């Protein structure tokens, strides 16, 4: 069982994207995890459309640029028969009318799995054995905005009040501190080329294992 995982090195992670000034973190987290599952089951890394989710998934509980949930997105994708490619349905950063096109579908899912709430050992097993995992975190603190390098360690973080969906693409240990390797949606100039190493095995810090999930593909 791996002590260190980095799904970028296996080709399962698209480049870092930028959600701009739209409350669409849930869409970027959902496309990130489904991008991983589609690659790991086909060998093709296909970038998927956050705008498709923002514009079209209101009937599954999402509210576009006003917020949403990754599991709501996975349910919409299942009911819809798929999600368009990023290339065919690119990102505007604003609410739009749904222009989903069946002929431009890049991936599909058949449901989703929620990781046991609060259980970082189960999240570790999912990252290792499934792929990149959608996760919800408390990113409300200025220390998160200003993160540069090393292992983020914010004792003021909440594990109950979560505001930001991101993607767990690996884990490891650095300077004796266990970490989660997390892809953000704030562009590549933020953090470490768009990534952050968050504290692991520090009592579910920032709630990273509180609302973790991934899409199911196939049977
Ligand atoms: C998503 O995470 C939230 C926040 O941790 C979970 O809500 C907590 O669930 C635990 C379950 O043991 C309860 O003890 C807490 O009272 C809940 N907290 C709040 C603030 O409501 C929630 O269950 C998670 N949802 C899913 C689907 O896993
Ligand atoms: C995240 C971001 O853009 O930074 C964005 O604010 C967001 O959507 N946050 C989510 C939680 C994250 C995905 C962890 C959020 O707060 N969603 C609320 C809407 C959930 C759906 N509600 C109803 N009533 N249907």
């Amino acid at each position: 069982f791996p002590q260190t995982v980095d799904w970028r090195k296996k080709g399962a992670v698209t480049p870092v994207k930028n959600q701009e000034q739209c409350g669409s973190c849930w869409a970027f987290s959902a496309t990130g995890s489904l991008e991983g599952q589609h690659f790991l089951n086909t060998g093709k890394l296909v970038s998927l459309s956050e705008q498709n989710l923002v514009d079209c998934s209101d009937d599954f509980g999402n509210i576009g640029c006003s917020g949403g949930l990754m599991d709501n997105a996975f349910q919409y994708i299942k009911a819809n028969g798929g999600i368009d490619t990023e290339k065919s349905y690119p990102y505007t950063g604003e609410d739009g009318q749904c222009v989903f096109d069946k002929s431009n579908v890049g991936a599909a899912d058949t449901g989703f799995v929620d990781v046991q709430t609060g259980d970082e050992t189960q999240l570790m097993k999912a990252v290792a054995s499934v792929g990149p995992i959608s996760v919800a975190i408390d990113a409300s603190h200025i220390s998160f905005q200003f993160y540069a390098q090393g292992v983020y360690d914010e004792p003021a973080c909440s594990s109950e009040m979560l505001d930001h969906g991101v993607l767990a693409v690996g884990y490891g240990t650095l300077n004796g501190k266990d970490y989660w390797l997390v892809k953000n949606s704030w562009g590549a100039d933020w953090g470490q080329e768009g990534y952050i190493l968050m504290s692991r095995n520090k009592n579910n810090q920032c709630g990273i294992a509180s609302n973790a999930s991934y899409p199911l593909v196939g049977h």
